């Protein structure tokens, strides 16, 4: 029995976009709290009866990569700082630590003696060194995908559960640039029972603290019952450094962090080494700063957070820090007049204690749902700008993303012999992509030579990923009889058309066929999603004259194109060595399917090919073997159709202006246009975190650009040679699939934004998703500047009124908005010679060629239940969600490597059941090594929800045979929730549900 996610509008204290509606966003001076007022506690409201009870919890923030990379911060700070950790903790039983960053604890950790290994484990059984979230990273939440969230949740929580036997039930995220839902989600369901965050707008800070609304129940914005609900603690001021974490008054806090004595004071006070001549006066200044904040919260309880970047380093630090805090807490205790008692503490104590003051019903807490984007920390430096910052790097996440997905789902079919080196690639490619969630990764808002080292480390992560699956496929469909492996050895190599893209680099495989040097060659498809699914598929073949058949020889048809280039004035050239045979690849759920590509003499019977027409003036072009000759003719309108599918009219700058649907409904107009954003002359330059554009965009000098039109059968598409971007729009029988080879070259001070314009009357509403997981309604304000109006598109937005919807998904994401009723616009890349002043000390003048993928989807809603005018909530049809599964997770290729393939099969998981269109695996992944006594299989489930307009049960505690247990898990697999016999019951819309399958 579900919720309906539709109909149903949740009650909740707040809701963000109705708060943001009735919100003014002045940015009033409000005194030594700058963006909030002058607090005032009544005196009287402590007593001996009710004291404050404060917790001050130290910590240090380690960024996995930022101004250096993961290793060179190791060896420069985190060792030195978890070693002193180690030491002190150990020397000092009521010092307290909390470390957040397993990716670092980790390193440190298996470089311990024993005997430090075992005083670590001392320090965290009792509490001392206390796990805060225990992910791999402290990820972004703009850009992430929720996969990756989990993902680098998942590893951090396993190391920690395999090696010290904790699991973090309360999650610290000080640092991201604006916070999701996504994370109680996730959280929530992986055993969190509190969660913390900081980087919200100042007037956000500012409109919660007036109705102590700081501490609420995080629910999603479609959860009418509060099953998912989060218990989370906003921090009320401008930074989580010592100054902003005391109390509303910087200038006293700065004097209570006791390092500042080659670091200082920037409001000019000094910290003083605390004696019995100053304690008095001290603690009257800083209980002073405590009962203030207090004020702003519903309990007796005070979290009093002791830190900063890289902090607890040096050994006097900790004791300056700890030595200096005792006598505080000595005198403060001691002192009744106070009604204070003060203490190291961390994370988990302080929600405890929270806990215990509602039970004790000292405290009710607000309901809240909504996100936290666009963060501003000050002004108008709204952070919009890292939404696309290093897209190279965003659309290599998406892309690893898959490669693990895959490797994982595939190695997790059967047990690998250890010699294999399964587990090893895996735990690489798994940890790599895990770090590049780091906020500093993703966001690209590192310096040049750390993006360097995340793109290497990825590289080296998709090489790991791409050995697992070729071995896994060899393996899947080699005769048993006959399967004998060599586990060092490349019996396919992967064909990948979208990553790098040919363009940015010209790396693709030409399978070379003769009659003589070599007739035939095997490919092979994997479909990783549950359903089955029919793509078009493409390789570089040596000649145009191949026919393709799957291995029972039945033919399957086919077409061939030229392969295009593009050169510099922009123009095309062909290939007269290299072709694309395009062919429809049926694929099994969570399957593999093999097809033959064979030679002949001539045209095939079952091989189209397309023609080809170069519109400009002033024309010419061979093509070697390719059987029709290029066309040419000068710029002009074209109208396109591939199938039953839609009918798209471009311009004579090759840029959509019109799609129609059907063969009797109207031309809707939809306008393809760049136009460029500047950066301001006076005042706050954009950088790699902040987006502020000096105005609207301004349109950009097409010229008379070349259009290339290729028209085929099963394929077709218009691509323009744009300064900056080669822009192509491909068609193949449903939504279009939109490709910008974005090269943005030298533009300084400049970002390329593509916009769609339609008639559509969307008014001030539009909708962008979260984390791949929700789509979530934004409304344009023009009361906030522009850059507050863009919004993270992770992998999809879309616009509508009564009857149309247009939809634009992602393969990667990327900042945008709709600025104005019917546009919708995302930005391509930015390049940007200043600084902003957030500390990474340079611009962005990295950039480099990227190939952005979309898919385009025009549909008719006016027959589609729409959920309630109130509702935050939107939900894609089911054609743009299955158009989202095509940029996300396409069929692997697998070309053959050698002549000849003994064994081979044509297929395998065509017994595999084909799931409802709404539910996926997210996650297949083995939890056991080979030596093991009983194998285990976890297994994520998420079911979306699609908006309805007028399949097999799917249980894959049976997937794997001889299944001896079957359990509902936490979505890291590491507590079991509920023993099931051993079916698992499937999972309502916007649900995610895990389980683990054993094995005799
Ligand atoms: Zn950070």
């Amino acid at each position: 029995q579900c919720q309906d996610v539709v109909q149903d509008v949740p009650n909740v204290d707040v809701q963000m976009l109705e708060l943001y509606d009735r919100m003014s966003f002045k940015d009033i001076d409000g005194g030594v709290w700058k963006q909030g007022w002058n607090i005032k506690y009544d005196p009287l409201k402590y007593n001996a009866h009710h004291k404050l009870k404060v917790f001050v919890v130290p910590h240090s923030h380690n960024d996995p990569g930022w101004i250096q990379t993961f290793e060179e911060y190791y060896q420069h700070d985190t060792k030195h700082i978890l070693s002193n950790a180690l030491r002190h903790l150990h020397d000092n039983p009521e010092m307290k630590f909390i470390w957040a960053e397993i990716s670092y604890f980790a390193r440190f950790y298996h470089d311990l003696g024993e005997n430090k290994k075992l005083q670590m484990k001392s320090i965290v059984k009792n509490g001392q060194l206390e796990f805060v979230t225990g992910g791999w990273v402290m990820p972004d939440e703009a850009n992430s995908h929720w996969r990756n969230v989990l993902l680098q949740l998942t590893e951090g929580q396993t190391w920690l559960k395999q090696f010290m036997n904790v699991t973090p039930t309360a999650s610290w995220a000080i640092d991201p640039f604006g916070h999701s839902p996504t994370m109680p989600y996730i959280l929530q369901k992986s055993g969190f029972k509190n969660m913390l965050i900081q980087r919200t707008h100042y007037s956000v800070k500012k409109e919660l603290a007036q109705q102590r609304q700081l501490e609420f129940l995080w629910r999603q914005i479609w959860d009418n019952k509060g099953d998912t609900a989060l218990f989370t603690h906003m921090m009320p001021f401008y930074s989580y450094d010592i100054p902003h974490t005391c109390g509303p008054d910087p200038k006293v806090c700065c004097q209570f962090d006791f390092k500042r004595m080659g670091l200082s004071c920037p409001w000019k006070v000094p910290p003083r080494t605390i004696s019995d001549q100053n304690v008095a006066a001290r603690s009257d200044l800083l209980v002073d700063q405590w009962k203030k904040k207090a004020e702003l919260y519903r309990t007796n309880v005070l979290l009093i957070p002791l830190g900063d970047d890289f902090r607890f380093k040096q050994n006097t630090e900790w004791d300056v820090q700890r030595v200096n805090y005792e006598r505080l807490f000595e005198h403060i205790n001691s002192q009744a007049h106070f009604n204070v008692q003060a203490q190291f503490g961390t994370l988990q104590e302080y929600f405890d204690a929270v806990h215990q003051a509602e039970r004790a019903g000292q405290a009710e807490f607000p309901t809240l749902s909504g996100d936290f984007f666009t963060y501003a920390d000050r002004s108008d430096n709204y952070w919009s700008g890292y939404y696309t910052s290093r897209p190279y790097h965003k659309r290599m996440d998406r892309v690893l993303m898959h490669y693990v997905r895959a490797a994982e789902m595939l190695s997790a079919w059967h047990s690998w012999d250890g010699m294999a080196r399964i587990e090893e690639r895996l735990e690489q490619a798994r940890r790599e992509l895990s770090l590049f969630q780091h906020h500093d990764g993703i966001t690209g808002t590192a310096k040049t030579h750390v993006v360097v080292d995340y793109e290497q480390r990825m590289q080296e992560a998709l090489k790991a990923c791409q050995m697992v699956m070729q071995q896994s496929v060899y393996r899947l469909l080699t005769k048993p009889s006959i399967y004998s492996p060599d586990f060092s050895f490349s019996y396919f190599t992967l064909d990948d058309s979208r990553w790098p893209g040919s363009g940015v680099e010209d790396s693709r495989t030409t399978i070379i066929l003769g009659e003589d040097i070599l007739p035939s060659k095997h490919v092979v498809m994997h479909n990783t999603l549950p359903h089955w699914r029919e793509q078009l598929v493409d390789f570089y073949v040596s000649s145009p004259f191949v026919s393709v058949t799957d291995l029972a020889n039945n033919p399957v048809e086919a077409q061939v194109s030229p392969v295009w280039s593009w050169h510099h004035t922009i123009h095309p050239q062909g290939s007269t060595t290299k072709y694309r045979i395009i062919f429809k690849a049926r694929v099994p759920p969570m399957g593999l399917a093999t097809y033959v590509l064979t030679i002949s003499d001539s045209k095939p019977e079952h091989t189209s090919y397309a023609s080809n027409l170069l519109l400009r003036k002033n024309p010419s072009l061979p093509l070697g073997q390719y059987p029709e000759d290029v066309k040419f003719g000068d710029p002009r309108e074209i109208s396109l159709r591939v199938g039953n599918g839609p009918t798209l009219a471009f311009s004579e700058q090759g840029l959509l202006k019109s799609i129609q649907l059907t063969q009797d409904s109207p031309h809707v107009p939809v306008h393809f246009k760049f136009l460029k954003y500047g950066v301001r002359s006076h005042g706050d330059r954009s950088g790699a975190y902040l987006f502020l554009p000096n105005g609207p965009a301004s349109p950009v000098e097409l010229g008379q650009p070349v259009v290339l039109v290729t028209k085929g059968k099963l394929e077709s598409s218009v691509s323009v040679g744009l300064p900056s971007v080669v822009h192509q729009t491909i068609m193949r029988g449903g939504a279009p699939e939109i490709r910008n080879l974005v090269d943005i070259g030298s533009l300084d001070n400049t970002e390329i934004v593509m916009r769609l314009e339609t008639h559509i009357d969307s008014g001030d509403i539009f909708y962008t998703d979260l984390n791949g997981l929700q789509f979530i309604k934004r409304r344009r304000l023009d009361k906030l500047p522009l850059q507050a109006n863009y919004y993270p598109i992770p992998s999809g937005m879309f616009i509508e009124d009564a009857n149309t919807r247009l939809t634009l998904l992602t393969g990667q994401p990327l900042g945008g908005s709709s600025l104005a009723s019917g546009e919708l616009e995302i930005m391509q890349d930015r390049r940007l010679a200043s600084d902003d002043e957030r500390g990474l000390g340079q611009g962005v003048l990295d950039n480099k060629p990227v190939l952005h993928i979309y898919r385009l989807v025009l549909e008719k809603v006016n027959n589609c239940v729409r959920p309630s005018e109130l509702h935050p909530a939107g939900y894609l049809t089911s054609a743009a969600h299955k158009a989202s599964q095509s940029l996300l997770d396409p069929l692997d290729k697998f070309i053959f490597a050698e002549n000849e393939w003994i064994g081979a099969q044509g297929q395998f998981g065509g017994d595999h059941p084909s799931a409802r269109e709404d539910l996926d695996v997210s996650v297949m992944r083995r939890l056991t090594k080979s030596s093991a006594k009983t194998q285990r299989v976890g297994y994520v489930l998420h079911r979306t929800n699609l908006m309805q307009c007028g399949t097999q049960k799917l249980d894959v505690c049976h997937l794997l045979p001889n299944v001896a247990r079957c359990e509902r898990t936490t979505l890291t697999f590491l507590q079991n929730l509920e023993h099931l016999g051993m079916v698992a019951p499937e999972v309502c819309p916007m649900e995610t549900a895990a389980y683990v399958s054993s094995h005799s």
